[PDB]
């Protein structure tokens, strides 16, 4: 027809199924723009790949079609990777282990694991954006802390020290050219992962102010001289600042020094602690910063599998939540884990579930979770480029949506039913009208000509 749908219920009566109706209330508003859209998708770490290589490779390129094909499946259009090691790596390491930044190479992980996965996943969609940060440093740019300036042995914990902020921005640098030669275009970078964090299996802790300068005095300038166009986002952890006075607005307080500023595309979040709110509180005080959300997760700290507690949950909170508090794009943790929540490090998550699990007796059987339906719900219909648009008609209980414009004319609609009865709704361009009974607990994504 000359709408088309994809739908998901909570039950699973439906299962990003697919259905159309013809042309024959919510208003779409074209003029009435917010913010362009880059891309959603998910993370590529080391354990997804482990995951994705033991498949058959018939089946791996079924599920990476499916999941990354603009033509033949959901479209997925961003991915986040780890500089280095993660907590879903097959280990603790860097790409510089060895003292001295000339000792730089990617290691077995990146040449076995990583870049044979995004070389399929490039040739599935050439045009996916990838965002990167590291977990850690290498273990000899830190310190225990910048009033205690001894060296620190540790995957985990510690400061940046201000002695090798040059050869950590070369660090950053040499990676990216390096993934560059391997023909793969990295979009964006963080700092750091989850900045204010100690803990987990690989992290380095830095503040603002350590972020601000490091960004300012060599990360920024290192980038802009060899000519690359990658975008810098600050942050890339929780609403709440976990807690920390100091830290509070942490993205604002380097807005404010203009040398640093100049280097920030935007600021980077994830949910993991406070309220999604904060977005529209940034946004405001500082409009011409981009905000972009980079990760979320599953788990058994919040019935991750039971898709009953966790559809309408996620759907409104980190999917449409996020975009209509400014966010240009919706990236969700681990693509892909096995039944048994891996593969995982001691210390790192070892609660989580993937986007999809797979069974690792068969490596064939696959299970989406919550994260999948809402990223696929999103990319299926809002292509990059797209821009948000306004709609006008009645505020209705359990409804929330988005509406936006692709470049290709087409518009495009996502739409929460978080209540027991379906609901009609009936929508309008303008020029053209449609109307669908959308099912009770659904998510229902919708594209078609202007
Ligand atoms: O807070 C919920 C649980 O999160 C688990 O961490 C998951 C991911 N979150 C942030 C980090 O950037 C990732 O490396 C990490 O895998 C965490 O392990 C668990 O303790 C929490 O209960």
């Amino acid at each position: 027809g000359d709408v088309a749908i994809y739908t998901t219920t909570s039950s699973l009566t439906r299962d990003l199924t697919r259905d159309a109706v013809n042309f024959s209330t919510i208003t779409l508003n074209p003029a009435e723009q917010y913010q362009t859209m880059d891309g959603f998708g998910a993370a590529i770490t080391g354990s997804t790949c482990y995951n994705l290589l033991l498949m058959k490779p018939a089946d791996r390129h079924a599920f990476l079609t499916e999941t990354f094909s603009d033509k033949d499946g959901f479209g997925f259009s961003y991915i986040r990777i780890s500089i280095g090691c993660s907590d879903f790596s097959l280990s603790e390491y860097t790409c510089c282990d060895t003292k001295g930044i000339e000792n730089f190479a990617l290691q077995s992980e990146e040449k076995d694991y990583i870049l044979p996965i995004l070389k399929e996943i490039l040739a599935i969609n050439p045009s996916i954006k990838v965002i990167a940060a590291p977990w850690t440093c290498p273990k000899w740019m830190k310190v225990k802390s910048l009033t205690d300036r001894t060296p620190l042995d540790s995957w985990t914990n510690g400061q940046l020290n201000p002695d090798y902020y040059q050869d950590y921005a070369t660090y950053f640098v040499k990676w990216i050219q390096a993934f560059k030669a391997e023909g793969i275009d990295i979009y964006a970078v963080t700092p750091q992962n989850e900045p204010l964090n100690r803990g987990n299996s690989a992290s380095l802790y830095m503040e603002w102010e350590e972020q601000r300068d490091f960004v300012k005095t060599a990360l920024g300038p290192q980038m802009k001289a060899a000519g690359l166009s990658t975008k810098i986002y600050a942050f890339d952890h929780n609403y709440n600042y976990d807690n920390i006075e100091s830290q509070k607005n942490y993205p604002g307080k380097i807005y404010e020094d203009a040398a640093a500023s100049q280097y920030l595309a935007g600021a980077a979040y994830h949910n993991y602690g406070g309220n999604r709110e904060e977005l529209l509180n940034i946004h405001q005080a500082y409009p011409e910063k981009e905000l972009l959300f980079t990760e979320t997760s599953i788990g058994t700290w919040n019935s991750g599998r039971d898709l009953s507690k966790r559809l309408m949950e996620d759907m409104e909170e980190v999917a449409l939540g996020t975009i209509n508090n400014w966010c240009k794009g919706v990236i969700v943790w681990n693509l892909m884990l096995d039944n048994d929540r891996g593969p995982n490090r001691e210390g790192g998550c070892q609660t989580c579930y993937g986007a999809v699990d797979i069974n690792n007796s068969d490596y064939k059987t696959i299970i989406r979770n919550s994260h999948y339906y809402i990223i696929a719900h999103l990319s299926s219909v809002v292509k990059p480029g797209a821009v948000r648009i306004a709609t006008t008609g009645y505020t209705d209980n359990g409804i929330t949506c988005s509406a936006f414009e692709n470049t290709d004319g087409t518009y495009a609609f996502v739409l929460i039913n978080n209540n027991e009865k379906s609901k009609k709704i009936t929508v309008s361009d303008g020029q053209r009208h449609f109307a669908y009974d959308v099912p009770g607990k659904s998510v229902t994504s919708y594209r078609w000509a202007k």
